[PDB]
């Protein structure tokens, strides 16, 4: 149960009305990835997990039509049956 990592495509700075894709990574054997807002506390779960390497699985989350409301810190957590991981480091989305 390593610490998950979070990244953003195309990056942390997003124009208004555009989109961003959050990519969480964990070890193999993840059943669920959660994208969690640290602020506004909304979660996003998926089991749409792909294997990116022998020791790495990932899940992607797209947020569309970003506005000032979606700006803030995001974190990833995974469930590797039967235990939930620690949270990832945060990533702040800036909506310019």
């Amino acid at each position: 149960l390593p610490r998950p990592s979070i990244s953003a495509e195309p990056g942390t700075v997003i124009p208004l009305g555009s989109h961003v894709t959050f990519v969480c990574r964990g070890p193999v054997g993840v059943q669920t990835f959660r994208l969690e807002r640290e602020s506004r506390s909304t979660y996003n779960d998926t089991e749409d997990v792909s294997q990116a390497s022998p020791s790495e699985s990932e899940a992607r989350f797209r947020i569309d039509s970003v506005s000032e409301g979606n700006a803030g810190p995001y974190r990833c957590i995974y469930y590797k049956p039967p235990k939930w991981s620690e949270q990832s480091d945060y990533l702040e989305l800036l909506v310019k």
